[PDB]
């Protein structure tokens, strides 16, 4: 127990290959500090009276909670002091944040400081989602720098504050899970090179929107309940926090869906800091992530708070759904 | 912050009324120690390699996990040393456990050492469920002592290992929530005299069993999706761990269902250590808990591992469902 | 690791012999909560800005620190809610505290909320010292109830906030050490039936008072440095916190001295909540504790803040010193 | 509380001036992980049965304890994976450790994995001491690289596992203290640019060696007890762990002494990983550190396990002692 393989040691060794400026490690180390702070607050929110609203609404119209503010501040602050970022996109901020010249690095980070707001009060799993982009342009940093398609992601992942706190990280060569050791405050590698099953037996969606589902989702769900080949029906699971449902999909396999509907042409989840990071993790894990008409990572954003339909998980499950959408594709 | 209202102080003061032998406090204090031990292990299970099966099956046919064993042992051991119990019923033990004479107390405790096994590996919320019965008979303690209807419960509750660890406790006069303070290892009162909303807007059930649902559940679910009065459709939520889904139902209101079906006349959840404790908490919170034909707490068990259909939550939501069952009631 | 032997389980089993009202266990459990709270604050005092004075002076003329207040409040509050005490004597309170009728128990507790004030800022070991007396009289509880000689102690001990937090407890039959497990917030038995060595090789005293030492101490110290039989000279150790120096004396053996001097006829340490508890622990461990003229536990106090000279530790070391005092005894 | 100033952020900003390869930060971050691991083990050593010997002796003849091994391994391992060191000198290792080519950095680190062994069992303050040297030569790394005088130190400091865990760090421009926040596992700046008082009122030495003291120490101590100007005599303090006694000297001022004696021409404490780091911290804090004949940092080592007499602390106190040595200086 004297050779603890931390996220820092892990990243440094992998990055030892290309050998860069080393700010990605600074980026992640900074992010890990924020995640530990969030994990500690969430673990005792009730006692610290951290539940409740903050008395404000975000650009996407959500009722800002106190933990939204706290988590957002923690992440903003640590990312700035990392000397690794220049542009920051947060769900909680109307416009992109531009890092002061002195603390500027070459990365653009889009993040959801706290995902799963409806589940804060009921102690259900919540988390933090992030996507790292390397700044390509040469002109002054700005919002445009965060408007890159998910294919350009260099690193993505999420922190899961569940029965245990986990930091799932995906990079060019794969996905790794690190668990937070409460005693020494370190994320330790517990899962190496994670790969999602080709086909699962769990479908995850909010069926409360059945009246708005398009004929494709409606048919897919009916198929998971009444299999045509008389195979065992899929089990259903919907925690309510994207980070939780996606993580389960990653380790148990299956499918998670937050499609578009009669009232939401572009679904609900945000593309920059929700859809893209998960699509990226999913694809680096051998999975798929589609809107139902196109790969999520190939969408070229025009609004940092843009919404996108997302269907992701095991390739065979996602493909079965795409085939149905194609079957219903109209003029 | 120098007057910490712990579960111990709370119980002692309430019990200061009747003023008994004081072993209920010993019971709960002992239970709190086990819950803290479970919380700590779960928080770092991956790092401690606590995931995986234990290589055994319980009386109910589940694949025993390593945490099942650990949690079960911790609870068995602390309950024995409390000098407050005589008969113990655990999901993990084939037969009732009889406490040696020297350490015997007047309570019978039925418990689910670790609830939500399918969600262990994906870090989804899990917990511990318990029900305390006072031994009434005078003859040697035995299994029969655990075969009392839920109406006889003196105390019930559950530990929720979610984004935060909470100990929900219900007694004759009401329900209170205590949150575990990781720093000093104490459960502190965060929610006093909890009452569930008369009507919610969330339904919780595994729709993957649609092909087996009886006409009553089928109709109820269709109604939550396509309201006849054109009101907003209910939102759906199903974490997969009874403790998590029930807790959310308790604080957000709504309905949780694990009904009987074409293949499971008595549903799945166990009556002694799953259904009864939750039915009790639910009723002390002003909620309802039915099988769809009778109150859960009024069932007289004949098998400590007996299963029971359970529908619980907001009184108006549960009642709307009972009315439907009554509408379908056949000869 | 599923059978954790806590201080609570330990006390309950030992007390299972006589079998009393059970409030001693309530007393100790309450005290353990306060000690964990103090341990957590001290562990992060600098970060919580808990260092510094509180802007007040106690009856003994010390400059009250912020941790003095905090620790004092925590202990006062938990002892009151334990329903086990009636009179309380604290170093920080001018007069004895009388527990309101409703929360009254049969015990009198004298305590030093935080011992070793000079070592707070330098992060040197500090602690908490307590002495429990059973109320014998029948009239209204009052200060007089705390004016009993140490021989009347029913329980005594101290919490040591050092490299690790330890709770040393002595009762009629012996001494046991319990270590605080930070992860689950429980004191676990690590040392059973502790006995001090008959003779040590360490002397502990503040030699900065050499100019005031009486001929007895002066001669004793010279003897520890220049042994007459040419044996190895004693090693010297003086941490500055009674709890630390006494604990070391208990586990390594030797002698600790805070004698009277030309300017302090009654030494410095307080008899009620400093000298007596340690003398008691020391004697139950097979050690001795004298003023240099009489056993510390046999002094009948007349002032709850009374001071007393104290020399304690290994019987042979203490006796060698008594012989010297007797050699110098004058008309 | 959303802008936590950690040791990492602190070092990075200061180093932002010169702007180097950035491995010093990697060095320190790696070291901080080891220190947190040691702090956690020490906090629960008794419970983890970490007390006792390891069944071996070091080059300096000490009886190796289990924590010596653990701490040594943790430090060796993290320093290697930091990609910042090439030569390592540990009290526990007979010869210098040469870092494999792949993980080599430009720093040489001399360290005492666990200081204060005699105080392990009695829960008295213990710590970790380190000294960082930049490799100057160009030939293959070797032991010679660790044989530099303390004046060549680039960074030095120590971890103090006391009532709180503190990381004291000194660099070219000054000394800063960082306290470990147990909740998030981070060292936070609590003391900025620490400066020692010009004169103190506490002397720290093991007077048990009085029979071996040279006439200089003997006279100095007598002077601290019987001041010639009738000023208040100095208070005495000797915890037994260099890290603890030195830290107190740093924050309270005064003097700490472990001089040479009739049997130990070169005192006891080791120059490479004990004397130099403390002399460096002391001097960067405006203090002094002498052998009694020459500055400690100016000694050119010839043996990595070389011993050295050390007298350090407030400049006026140390100078008063040097004057006495000069008064006794013989042919
Ligand atoms: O309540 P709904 O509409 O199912 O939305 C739940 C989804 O919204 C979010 O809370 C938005 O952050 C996701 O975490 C989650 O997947
Ligand atoms: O996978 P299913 O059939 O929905 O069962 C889930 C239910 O079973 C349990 O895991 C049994 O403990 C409950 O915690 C949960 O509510
Ligand atoms: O500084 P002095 O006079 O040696 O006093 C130290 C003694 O005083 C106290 O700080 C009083 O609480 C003891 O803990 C300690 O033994
Ligand atoms: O027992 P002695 O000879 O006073 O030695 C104590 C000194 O030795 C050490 O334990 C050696 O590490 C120091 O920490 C301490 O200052
Ligand atoms: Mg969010
Ligand atoms: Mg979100
Ligand atoms: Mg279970
Ligand atoms: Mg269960
Ligand atoms: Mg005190
Ligand atoms: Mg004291
Ligand atoms: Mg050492
Ligand atoms: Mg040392």
């Amino acid at each position: 127990d004297t050779n603890i393989v931390t996220l820092t040691r892990f990243v440094m060794e992998e990055g030892r290959k290309a050998r860069g400026t080393g700010e990605m490690t600074q980026l992640l180390n900074s992010l890990c500090t924020a995640v530990k702070a969030i994990s500690t607050a969430v673990r005792k929110a009730g006692i610290a009276h951290l539940y409740g609203i903050a008395g404000s609404t975000n650009v996407t119209g959500d009722q800002v909670k106190k933990l939204d503010v706290l988590s957002n501040d923690l992440v903003i602050n640590v990312l700035k002091s990392s000397f690794a970022t220049c542009v920051l996109v947060s769900e909680e901020d109307k416009n992109a944040i531009i890092v002061e010249p002195e603390k500027r690095g070459k990365y653009v980070v889009c993040f959801d400081p706290l995902d799963g707001s409806s589940n804060i009060d009921c102690l259900v799993s919540i988390g933090t989602i992030f996507g790292i982009y390397r700044k390509n342009s040469t002109d002054e940093p700005s919002e445009k720098d965060a408007l890159q398609p998910g294919r350009n992601l260099v690193a993505a992942g999420y922190a899961l504050y569940g029965s245990a706190t986990m930091l799932v990280l995906a990079m060019v060569n794969g996905v790794n899970c690190f668990m937070l050791d409460p005693a020494i405050g370190e994320f330790i590698l517990v899962d190496r090179d994670v790969k999602i099953k080709k086909k699962g037996s769990i479908y995850s969606i909010n069926e409360g929107y059945a009246k708005e589902f398009d004929p494709a989702i409606t048919e897919y769900i009916q198929r998971k309940k009444f299999p045509p080949d008389n195979s065992a029906p899929y089990g259903a699971r919907y925690v309510g926090s994207m980070v939780a449902d996606v993580h389960r999909t990653l380790v148990y396999g299956g499918i998670f869906m937050y499609p578009a509907n009669k009232k939401s042409p572009k679904g609900k989840l945000r593309l920059l800091y929700e859809c893209n990071p998960m699509a990226y993790v999913m694809e680096k894990a051998g999975g798929l992530a589609t809107t139902g008409k196109e790969a999520v990572l190939d969408i070229v954003p025009t609004d940092i708070h843009q919404r996108a339909p997302i269907i992701l998980g095991s390739p065979e499950d996602v493909t079965e759904l795409l085939e149905i959408y194609q079957k219903h594709a109209a003029k």
